[PDB]
This record gives structure tokens, C-alpha cells and sequence, in this order.
DNA sequence: CAGTAC
DNA sequence: GTACTG
């Protein structure tokens, strides 16, 4: 086909962006089969190619819910203290979802530790997790898993699933980051910068030092933020509900 | 870099 | 914007 369309097609493989799609184009590849048979794939790109059709579909809210529940049940078995919340589009209340992002913490502030591997291992035994894409354990106290699940029974599609485990200390900022939206997060972070602060999935910080070109050269003090509302407050912002964050 | 997460 | 691994 024409160049713009083939680039779009390749681009829709998880793990491949413009640069990879152009490289594959120059190799002479024009179809997904070409890629599957001749291209050098990353483990992740291989999985994205396998689930290429499925990953293109959004899912109904119901399925997202069902998926969060599947995760919730497994985690709770370890500790019923655990709190699991589905974020992303779901929290924002959208009708359909592209993926499910499940945030996890313990009000305890302690018991959340050591759940991450077990939870994953448990979900693997169950047949629920089908492929693994990325694991992040260099997140300080947050662990992120990016993967692929599939609900039991016939006619079910492979869905993209993220699972994050954070300390209660940072629940608010994590919650805030994971429900987004992306354009929304960009806006609060931009704003904070203006006020001499910084925002991340870990903390809001004040007294952030910056130089003449604007570059962060000093971390601030971390401001305790037990709820999302505390974050909006300290930034001098009317609070907004997740559905109001769908920018 | 590239691709990804929101 | 912030920040992770491939």
C-alpha cells in the first residue's frame, strides 16, 4: 500500500513507533506478515504483533470492571487490607476503555510490600496473565507491571493491563497520575512548575530550585498529600472530579 | 534514542 | 511534565 498507511499499520504494534515503522518500511516490508516472518522483533514487539487485532479494540466498562475485580480478588487473598482501584479512562468514567490500569495500596502503609510478585505469580497460575511486557522495580517504592490479560471463557479478547503497587504515603499522587488524563497531568505539572513546585507520581514538592534556563537544580521539600484534594488545594486549584479531568 | 505510561 | 525500561 501507500507509505502513510503502512506506517500507520506498523505503528499500531505495541513497542513500535515512527522510527521502527520507517525502518521496516525501508526494509521493504509492507504487511504484518512481512514483519512476523522477516523482521527482528523485540520480545514486546512480538507480543504486540500476536495481539495486534485485539489491542486495537476498546473494551466495554463492564469488562474493565471485571478485570479490576479479577485482580482485586487475587490481591486480597494475600491481604484483605489491600485496596485496588481501577484508574485510567475507567475512573474518568468513560464508556469504553483501551486498557485497564489497576492501582494498589494498603491503608496500613506497610502491608503493601511484597505483594507485587505474588500477585503476578498468582494471576499467572490462574491463566489470567498471558504475556508480560515490562516490569519496573526501580521506581523507588512503586512497582509497575505492564502486561496482557484475558478473562476466562469463550469469545474473550486479550486486553492490555497495568498493575501498580504504591505506599499509602504516595497513594494520592499515584492516583492522580494514573487517572490522568495525559493532557490533564501535563497541565498540573506545568502549573506547579510555575509556582516553584514539582509534581510526580510520587509527590508534590515545594521550594523546588530552578536556574535561569528554568532547569530543576534542587529538589524541594515533599508536601504531605493524603488525598487528591490536598494536591489541588496546594496548587491553588478548584478541585475537579475524575470525569472533569478528561482533557 | 525510542517507545511507553497517564 | 515527569519518568520508567527496551
Amino acid at each position: 500500500s501507500e507509505s502513510v498507511p503502512v506506517l500507520e499499520l506498523f505503528s499500531n504494534i505495541w513497542g513500535a513507533g515512527t522510527k521502527t515503522a520507517q525502518m521496516w518500511y525501508q526494509q521493504g516490508f509492507r504487511s504484518l506478515e512481512d514483519i512476523r516472518s522477516q523482521a527482528s522483533l523485540t520480545t514486546q514487539q512480538a507480543i504486540g504483533l500476536k495481539h495486534y487485532s485485539d489491542f486495537l479494540e476498546r473494551m466495554p466498562r463492564e469488562e474493565a470492571t471485571e478485570i479490576e475485580q479479577t485482580v482485586q480478588k487475587a490481591a486480597q487473598a494475600f491481604n484483605s487490607g489491600l485496596l485496588c482501584v481501577a484508574c485510567g479512562s475507567y475512573r474518568r468514567g468513560k464508556a469504553t476503555c483501551g486498557d485497564v490500569d489497576v492501582l494498589i495500596t494498603h491503608p496500613d502503609g506497610r502491608s503493601h510490600r511484597g505483594i507485587f510478585s505474588r500477585l503476578l505469580d498468582s494471576l499467572r497460575q490462574e491463566g489470567f496473565l498471558t504475556d508480560d511486557l515490562v516490569s519496573q522495580e526501580e521506581n523507588g517504592q512503586q512497582q509497575k507491571y505492564l502486561g496482557v490479560c484475558r478473562l476466562p471463557g469463550p469469545g474473550r479478547r486479550h486486553r492490555r493491563l497495568d498493575i501498580i503497587v504504591v505506599p499509602y504515603s504516595e497513594f494520592a499522587c499515584a492516583l492522580l497520575y494514573f487517572t490522568g488524563s495525559a493532557h490533564f497531568n501535563r497541565s498540573m505539572r506545568a502549573l506547579a512548575k510555575t509556582k516553584g513546585m514539582s509534581l510526580s507520581e510520587h509527590a508534590l514538592s515545594t521550594a523546588v530550585v530552578r536556574n535561569t534556563h528554568g532547569c530543576k537544580v534542587g529538589p524541594g521539600r515533599v508536601l504531605p498529600t493524603p488525598t487528591e484534594k490536598d494536591v489541588f488545594r496546594l496548587l491553588g486549584l478548584p478541585y475537579r472530579e475524575p470525569a472533569e479531568r478528561d482533557w
